C-alpha cells in the first residue's frame, strides 16, 4: 500500500520539473486515492502581487467546464425533462432552419452534429445573433457521421438541456449539480468577496484572463479550486455516494458511451478509453492535431452504460490556464493538475498517466 510520503514524492518528483520545462508559474493538484483526496500545491497564483497557490486559489477550468454540462444534461434526462434522441427544435422552435431535421439532442452533446465549428463567433452577441449563427450554418456532413469537437455545439446542448426546467442555466447548475456535491467555490461569476482567491493566468509572460463570451459557462468559463474538483471527481468516479437519485443517474449517462472514435469514446463532456490503457495511446490522442480533427464515429446504440474500467477524463485550457482530469472508475483512483499556463496537453497526460501509474 503506497506510503502517504511516497505518494507526495512521486506527485513533487514530476510536478516540479513540469513547471520547471513548460515555464507554470503555479499548480494545485489532487489525487483521490483510498477513499479521499490528497492536496499538493505548488508557486504562485499571481506573480506581481507574490501571491502562493493555495487549495483555495481558483483556476479557470476551460474546456472541462464540459463536464458538469454533461452531468447537468444527465440530470435532466433522468428527470425526464429531456431525451438525447429528441429533436433540437423541440427545445428550440425557431431554429426552422431544414438542415436542423434529424439532428438529435444527443449530435449537440457529443460534436456529431454534422460540422459545427470550434467557437461560437465573436460577432454572436445576443440571441438574435445567436440564431442567425445556427440558422446559416450549413453541415459539411450528415449527422452522427463525423465528430468535430465544438464549444458550439455542447454549448447548445446545455443551453436547450435546462429549458423544460423554466430556470437559467447558472442556477440549474448551481441547484442541481453544485449544491448537492456541496461544491460551493465553483464559480461561473466570481463574486466580489472570492475575488482574492482567483489566480492569474499567464502567456509568454502577461497576466490574463478569460472574457465573455456566448455559451461561455456551457463550454469553458467554470472557475474553481483544487478541493472542489477532487470532490467534483470522487462524485464521478463513485456515484453510488450520491444520494439525489437523478444526479446519481446524470452522473451515470455523462460516462456512458455513445460513440467510438478510433480507441477513444464519447460520453456527456466526459471523454473515455478502456483501461488497461497504455500511455502513448493516450497521450498522441490529446494532441492538438488529433482533438480538434473531423473523424469518423461509430455509434453506440444503445449506449453502453458507464464501463468501471476506463480511462476517464477531459482536457481543459483558456488563454492563461492549463488543466487535466483523469480518473479510473475500477480501480478508485484520480488526479486534477491545475495550472496558470496553457501547456501542451501531451505534457499534462503523461505527468497524470506517470502518477496515477505509481498507485
Ligand atoms: C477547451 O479547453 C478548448 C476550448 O476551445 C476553449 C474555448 C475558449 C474560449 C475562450 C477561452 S477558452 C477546447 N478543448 C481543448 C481540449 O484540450 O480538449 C481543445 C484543444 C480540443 S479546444
Amino acid at each position: 500500500p503506497v506510503s502517504e510520503k511516497q505518494l507526495a514524492e512521486v506527485v513533487a518528483n514530476t510536478i516540479t520539473p513540469l513547471m520547471k520545462a513548460q515555464s507554470v508559474p503555479g499548480m494545485a493538484v489532487a489525487v483521490i486515492y483510498q477513499g479521499k483526496p490528497h492536496y499538493y500545491t505548488f508557486g504562485k497564483a499571481d506573480i506581481a502581487a507574490n501571491k502562493p497557490v493555495t487549495p483555495q486559489t481558483l483556476f479557470e477550468l476551460g474546456s472541462i467546464s464540459k463536464t458538469f454540462t454533461g452531468v447537468l444534461g444527465g440530470d435532466a434526462i433522468a428527470r425526464g425533462e429531456i431525451s438525447l434522441d429528441d429533436a433540437v427544435t423541440r427545445y428550440w422552435p425557431q431554429l426552422t432552419g431544414k438542415q436542423w431535421q434529424g439532428i438529435r439532442m444527443l449530435d449537440l452533446a457529443t460534436y456529431t452534429a454534422g460540422g459545427l465549428p470550434l467557437q461560437v463567433p465573436d460577432e454572436v452577441t445576443d440571441n438574435a445573433s445567436l440564431l442567425r449563427f445556427y440558422q446559416n450554418w450549413q453541415p459539411q456532413w450528415k449527422p452522427g457521421t463525423t465528430r468535430l469537437y465544438a464549444n458550439a455545439s455542447i454549448g447548445l446542448f446545455g443551453a436547450l438541456a435546462v429549458k423544460p426546467s423554466g430556470m437559467p442555466y447558472e442556477q440549474a447548475m448551481t441547484t442541481r449539480v453544485l449544491k448537492p456535491l456541496k461544491l460551493d467555490h465553483t464559480w461561473i461569476n466570481v463574486p466580489k468577496a472570492e475575488e482574492a482567491h482567483y489566480a492569474w493566468g499567464y502567456r509568454d509572460g502577461k497576466a490574463v484572463r478569460v472574457s465573455p463570451g456566448m455559451l461561455d459557462a456551457q463550454a469553458y468559463g467554470v472557475k474553481t479550486n483544487v478541493q472542489d474538483m477532487a470532490n467534483w471527481v470522487m462524485a464521478n468516479m463513485a456515484p453510488e455516494n450520491v444520494a439525489d437519485a437523478s444526479l446519481k443517474q446524470g452522473i451515470a449517462l455523462a460516462q456512458s458511451r455513445y460513440w467510438r472514435i478510433g480507441s477513444m469514446y464519447q460520453g456527456l463532456g466526459w471523454e473515455m478509453l478502456n483501461w488497461p490503457v497504455e500511455a502513448n495511446t493516450v497521450v498522441e490522442g490529446s494532441d492538438s492535431k488529433v482533438a480538434l480533427a473531423p473523424l469518423p464515429v461509430a455509434e453506440v446504440n444503445p449506449p453502453a452504460p458507464p464501463v468501471k474500467a476506463s480511462w476517464v477524463h477531459k482536457t481543459g485550457s483558456t488563454g492563461g490556464f492549463g488543466s487535466y482530469v483523469a480518473f479510473i472508475p475500477e480501480k478508485q483512483i484520480g488526479i486534477v493538475m491545475l495550472a496558470n499556463t496553457s501547456y501542451p496537453n501531451p505534457a499534462r497526460v503523461e505527468a497524470a498517466y506517470h502518477i496515477l501509474e505509481a498507485l
